[PDB]
């Protein structure tokens, strides 16, 4: 449900991009391309949309900070559900993360 291809396309060039005005244009061009989404992936990819605006605002370390605290949710007294929706948010944070990474190689 997490880490999806328009996702992960929309974190790359939004890392790449070095203006954050230059990144909320990118942003907007995701929510412009949303509509053509497949609903069951657009209502992930929506959410994942705030979820970039979030880290635009908070920066770059936000997500990195929201990923360990995840992984502090995940080692705890969760149910099944919970467990499940914290992958989901690993996964989706750990992509960003993850095009990160490659940004800083190229």
């Amino acid at each position: 449900p997490g880490c999806l291809p328009a996702y992960d396309a929309l974190a790359g060039q939004f890392i790449e991009a070095s203006s954050r005005e230059a990144r909320q244009a990118i942003l907007k061009q995701g929510q412009d391309g949303l509509s053509g989404v497949k609903e069951t992936d657009k209502k992930w990819a929506s959410q994942y949309l705030k979820i970039m605006g979030k880290i635009l605002d908070q920066g770059e370390d936000f997500p990195a900070s929201e990923l360990a605290r995840i992984s502090k949710l995940i080692e705890n007294k969760m149910s099944e559900g919970k467990k499940e929706e914290l992958q989901r948010s690993l996964n989706i944070l750990t992509a960003f993360r993850k095009k990160g990474a490659e940004k800083e190689e190229l």
